[PDB]
């Protein structure tokens, strides 16, 4: 419960026609950032998940994401909404696109 500071933010990737290679960069730096969670791929690019961290760490999370670097295209805006403080880690990292 809320009584632990380890936040479930989900995120969405403004991604209008595809493109967003999101992948890899994501997982690899949000290990190292302390995070855990995923990525959930639509049909059209809003590549959204969950962001499940230890409260600095998410911190951390959110000035990235927005903080654009690229493993092929452009992180085509980052919104962060829908924020809710729960209790443990429940994923094995942060990984791949469910």
């Amino acid at each position: 419960s809320t009584a632990r500071p380890l936040k479930s933010v989900d995120y969405e990737v403004f991604g209008r026609v595809q493109g967003v290679c999101f992948r890899m960069y994501a997982e690899d730096e949000a290990r190292k950032i302390g995070v855990v969670g995923w990525v959930k791929n639509t049909s059209k690019g809003t590549v959204t998940g969950q962001v499940q961290g230890p409260e600095e760490k998410v911190n951390s999370m959110k000035s990235w994401l927005s903080k654009v670097g690229s493993p092929s295209s452009r992180i085509d805006r980052t919104n962060f909404s829908n924020e809710k403080t729960i209790s443990k880690l429940e994923y094995s990292n942060f990984s791949v696109r469910y």
